């Protein structure tokens, strides 16, 4: 039979198995192709499909960031063109700018996931610090507030940080900037995505504005020699007050109760992240689909893209994964009247927002991970005390280098 083979990219403890799950009715129904997942680790994944692209050496499918689309789609002869093969009618509009190559008519991902990141609190924290969630978070200015009643008071055994965020390199160096950015009234880039635009006065006023929360001492220093993966387990183990996270860390600490009782899953709430000066904005990210020009099954592999964009492999898909669907019909499934849940799909619907979609953005990425982060080792007065003179000096060269790569 035909065995397809996948790159998918880890967001839970069982990619693999959670994969096989939502797959297993198409194998069901169609006895004559298989699916076989493959993990290929965030980190390592641009580099990794990249290489696929012009080698020849590739899986059929691959998963791939959504804000990479453009950049594997660019390249000559690398991933089958969608364009008319796929009916995005059934899609939630928003999520397909992704999947194009902006200012072009060519489609080459299938989108397959949404997710945002929102504001996570502990509400026996907020409880003893006199902080009211519903309320005291709505705003830059009550949110500040808010983490300094928060800031080191002592919850359970130990001294709580206000605000825990990473700041080592990896992909969500830039994801964890962009709302700052965004609600300040800047952007990355212009209108065209040809431009960056990043050391503007309003897009260093949201990055003074959130860098120097650490220098004010409401974010926990020592976490931003950290990355993700530790910032999630860490807040799963009672770390910190409040942070900036996706929705599948409720899977993780569902999963921690179940297996040795930690109850962390239990006294946190979600709301949406603080409203800025230029109204509220967050990041839209997620992941999409993508079919190598080397597969010889190319005629499966786009049946099997067709299955994960059905309702019910949508709806699956979000159950085990957390991730948001991107076909508006899977909705109206009662899971996401959930209380966390709700809060993730009204942020990404109202308020979010998506990078250009340019063959360029990858490889920004990577300079915005290895400059940004730079940020933060002058809030951490590694190299000399602390000076927003420095952050400007770094922003400005950062922005140097993308408006080189546009
Ligand atoms: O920037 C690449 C890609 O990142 C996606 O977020 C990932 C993140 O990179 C990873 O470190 C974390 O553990 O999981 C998230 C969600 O899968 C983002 O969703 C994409 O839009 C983006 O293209």
């Amino acid at each position: 039979s035909v065995k397809l083979t996948m790159w998918i990219m880890p967001n839970s403890d069982t990619p693999d198995q959670d994969l096989l799950k939502v797959v297993k009715p198409f194998t069901d129904a169609n006895p004559h192709i298989t699916v076989e997942p493959t993990v290929v680790d965030w980190s390592a994944a641009l580099t990794k499909i990249t290489a696929a692209a012009t080698s020849g050496e590739a899986p059929d499918i691959t998963q791939v960031g959504s804000t990479w689309t453009a950049a594997i789609g660019a390249m000559e002869g690398a991933l089958v063109e969608l364009t008319g093969k796929i009916d995005t009618s059934a899609f939630v509009e928003s999520t397909l700018q992704s999947a194009y190559i902006k200012g072009t008519d060519k489609m080459f991902g299938m989108p397959w996931f949404t997710e945002t990141r929102a504001l996570f609190y502990r509400k026996d924290a907020c409880e003893k610090a006199g902080v009211n969630p519903e309320t005291d978070f709505a705003t830059w200015d009550k949110f500040k507030d808010a983490l300094k009643k928060l800031n080191g008071i002592e919850v359970d055994g130990k001294k709580l940080a206000a605000l825990g965020m990473p700041g080592k390199n990896d992909w969500n160096v830039v994801h964890n900037f962009s709302w700052w950015i965004y609600g300040a009234g800047g952007d990355f880039v212009n209108e065209e995505g040809t431009q960056a635009t990043f050391s503007s006065e309003n897009a260093l006023k949201g990055i003074k504005f959130y860098s120097e929360l650490a220098v004010e001492g409401l974010m926990d220093e020592p976490s931003l020699e950290k990355n993700t993966s530790d910032i999630e387990s860490a807040f799963g183990d009672g770390a910190y007050a409040t942070a900036f996270m996706g929705p599948w860390v409720i899977s993780s600490y569902t999963k921690n109760k179940e297996e040795n009782g930690n109850d962390l899953i239990d006294k946190i709430g979600v709301t949406m992240v603080p409203e800025g000066p230029a109204g509220r904005y967050a990041f839209m990210g997620g992941s999409n689909l993508v079919i190598f020009n080397s597969s010889k099954n190319k005629d499966e592999a786009l049946e099997l893209l067709k299955f994960f964009a059905s309702k019910e492999a949508q709806v699956e898909y979000s159950k085990v994964s957390k991730m948001l669907p991107v076909v508006k019909a899977a909705y109206e499934d009662p899971y996401f009247e959930d209380s966390l849940m709700k809060v993730f799909k009204e942020q990404v619907d109202k308020y979010g927002k998506h990078y250009a979609s340019v063959p360029g953005w990858a490889s920004a990425e990577v300079i915005f991970s290895e400059g940004l982060s730079k940020i933060w080792d002058n809030v951490m007065e590694v190299d000399g005390a602390y000076s927003y003179d420095k952050t400007v000096q770094i922003v400005k060269d950062v922005e140097s280098q993308i408006n080189q790569i546009l």
